[PDB]
């Protein structure tokens, strides 16, 4: 019995500013959430507490809004499963398939989606609904755009025995 | 009781050719393995069977050589723990800390090191002893060099409760 859950990670006012394609990604994530709501697909929100619990920066970035009855999981690390209520929350919902949108592509999203895969979930990465910022290391710059693209490349070929991984845009993903 | 194990991933003749800094990375991985051997630190080799089991491409890339008594784990997926004897092998050795070198940075290395973190290991990524190739996706090119650099950036800040993650060069890593 496949049950899909939309998992929206760290889409917070203090996280998304300055990210690649910021307005576009936030708009498509919002559309995805609305599509899920209309289809009766559960949405689970994840917030990174070190952004500053109790501050406006911690709250959802516009135009995102949490609806009544939608779980919210708070975390202190990149992995949304690490020392959190996520697994318990997903088990209570009977989730088998996670549709992931959020930020940042190379940190919380990267770590959570691979953890999800390791735990045995089917996972769909929403290719046009995650983002991050430009960075540089070891004397080379890597743009947010490159990281998003490389992230989608990686996920499109990800495989685990008995598990299914799908890459799709926000308007194509099967909910 | 911290026990360090050097985990050398997919350093195969059919994998490394064309990779960024190919000769350098292979030479430093070899040096690391020799340092580990001299220090009595166990080395565990991982080979990707889909490279072509029984073919020369599957075997270790020069100048790497496996020593007597060094375990070898065979796998079919990016995650070296997925449907393999890795965990059993590491448990038998009492491993608590994994020092990771190998290829490719963005596939088998990326997936194995994050899985290792999820499983609860302390992990050290050997910053100058992993590599991959240039690629492109969504109309943007990302060089092997950029992927290696971004991989090291990611790992340097990785955190889990009660776990330690270290980034260090092959000649600096504590064995
Ligand atoms: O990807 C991410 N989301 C939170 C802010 C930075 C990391 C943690
Ligand atoms: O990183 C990697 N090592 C093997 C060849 C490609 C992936 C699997």
């Amino acid at each position: 019995p496949r049950r899909t859950v939309v998992l929206a990670i760290d889409l917070q006012a203090g996280v998304t500013p300055g990210c690649f394609d910021e307005e576009g990604v936030l708009s498509r994530a919002a559309a995805l959430v609305e599509r899920a709501r209309a289809g009766g697909v559960p949405v689970v929100w994840v917030h990174h507490d070190p952004v500053g619990v109790g501050t406006p920066e911690w709250e959802l970035a516009a135009p995102l809004h949490r609806a009544e009855g939608e779980p919210l999981v708070r975390k202190n690390y990149r992995d949304s499963f690490a020392d959190t209520t996520l697994r318990e929350t997903l088990d209570e919902l009977g989730a088998t398939h996670l549709v992931i949108t959020g930020a940042q592509s190379d940190f919380a999203v990267r770590t959570t989606m691979q953890r999800a895969a390791a735990e045995g979930y089917d996972v769909t990465l929403v290719s046009d609904a995650h983002t991050t910022v430009d960075t540089e290391w070891e004397g080379v710059r890597i743009s947010g755009e490159q990281i998003v693209a490389h992230t989608n490349m990686y996920f499109s070929g990800l495989r685990y025995p008995g598990q299914e991984f799908v890459i799709a845009t926000h308007d194509h993903v099967a909910l």
